[PDB]
């Protein structure tokens, strides 16, 4: 039993808790098949749950986060009407999940409070950077990176910090959030690199020469390295080492090529 | 500074709270005055207030449920997709105003978890509830009214058991929830009677139901008075909320007065009123249709009316004996 078999496990569990909650609010076999199709959406919470001991608190933590994750994506179908998948579905699903998440979430926070706490400080920051995004595109990697520290990182870094609000004592919370914020822009340019063939797109301005192939690579090993720092820090989440390595491998090696 | 002074006062209150709070996350002046347009939705929190004695904590209340309200009306918006206003901007000032009233919400709330106990335990009915109402388009009243008492009544009843979890001491939890239920029925009904024009909405719509044939304005009148009724038992409970009286008249006698004459038309208020009296030896009645000239003599009512033909009719009955309708006449006359 490797950490592949616990990852895998997680994700189904993950999976399954956010499919059944779909269905048993009134979603379609559409919308409840798009739910589980988001696989990394669904594989994250367990990372960010690395530094939790206790395996029934640990899987109890990735289920809510899942939730919640799930929520902001369909929250997120729903402000680029682009799936053609129904709206009241996707709001009504999108209400629930969120609202089943903060339940989840508060009945495992040593103080239930931490929860709106965590969600209330940097709520702007995420929600008016997620406007200022779709407004004015990025047209070098200087914006691009800005743009992506809000609806990426903001956005993965708070998940960091509930799950050591909610994972049991004596997880270097600082160092989890750090952990989110590194990994969330590793895979945030993974999925732009991705979603070009599948408008301020990362993807484009490589092709079109606004950014530099060797400039991508020093944010990726920059990323590389915060990611690294962050699980070394005690504690310590030595099982997310090769983690950080696959993701950015992957891109180096796999997404890169195909857009220089 | 009497009671309407003071709703008047919370429903400006709520609307600077949501608006600065939608325009410090980047919502543009359109969206802006959007959540200031929505007047009842600002002012509903202060009703839910009514049972709280510290006015500091009642103005906190009232506002983090403003907050939450107008999010989820943001959350409509985006789903029915109509408005002409930013999807982004509609999608994330809704995520911050919600996150807003969470954090406000959970700071007042006497127990730590109150907040999304209430928020889940019917979170499947109000959610499915909802994608019923728009998956299958009601078709009688039976139909209208299960739809009403997720959207409606339940939606605004969250905010009645929120309302008493963070309005400290001396909160009949179940009776302001029951007021927060029953009036949201009323308000619904008097929205889909308006929205028929103001909107142009005919599937599922209760306007169009009596139109169409498929509900009978009697029933309507009954359902309101029924609503009136709920909601007047619920603010008579111990401690009371008196001050919400005159508010639940002023809903239920609007939609009976100013909405319904425009769905149902010459007379949509059941049975066409009768005289019953004694003439020449046989019983009669005549329909208030009929009547011609109405007068007064002592404590007796006397009368001509349309006997079919050219023939005119003659009677006489008690005042006591006379319906509400022919006395209205005799005023009138």
């Amino acid at each position: 039993v490797d950490d592949d078999d616990k990852m895998l496990a997680a994700e189904a569990a993950n999976r399954d808790h956010v499919t059944r909650c779909v269905a048993q609010t009134g979603g379609s076999p559409d919308l409840v098949a798009h739910t589980a199709a988001l696989r990394l959406y669904l594989r994250v919470p367990h990372f960010l749950t690395e530094w939790t001991t206790d395996p029934d608190r640990r899987a109890a933590v990735s289920r809510a986060l899942a939730l919640d994750i799930v929520s902001m994506k369909l929250l997120d179908d729903l402000m680029d009407d682009d799936t053609g998948l129904d709206r009241v579905e996707l709001a009504c699903v999108c209400l629930r999940l969120h609202l089943r998440a903060l339940h989840e979430l508060e009945s495992l926070a040593r103080d239930p409070k931490a929860v709106t706490d965590i969600l209330e400080q940097d709520a702007v920051h995420l929600c008016g950077g997620q406007i200022r995004t779709k407004r004015s595109r990025a047209t070098n990697l200087r914006e691009w990176r800005a743009h992506a520290s809000t609806y990426g990182s903001t956005f993965l870094g708070r998940y960091g910090a509930l799950a050591a609000a909610c994972g049991g004592e004596g997880q270097p919370a600082d160092s989890v959030r750090e952990f989110a914020e590194a990994f969330a822009m590793t895979i945030t340019m993974a999925d732009d690199l991705t979603d070009y063939d599948r408008d301020g797109n990362l993807a484009h301005l490589m092709r079109t020469g606004a950014v530099a192939g060797q400039d991508v690579v020093d944010l990726l090993e920059e990323l590389r390295g915060r990611a690294l720092a962050a699980v070394a820090a005690p504690p310590g989440a030595p099982g997310l080492v090769p983690v950080v390595h696959l993701y950015t491998d992957d891109v180096l090696v796999r997404l890169l090529p195909r857009h220089l």
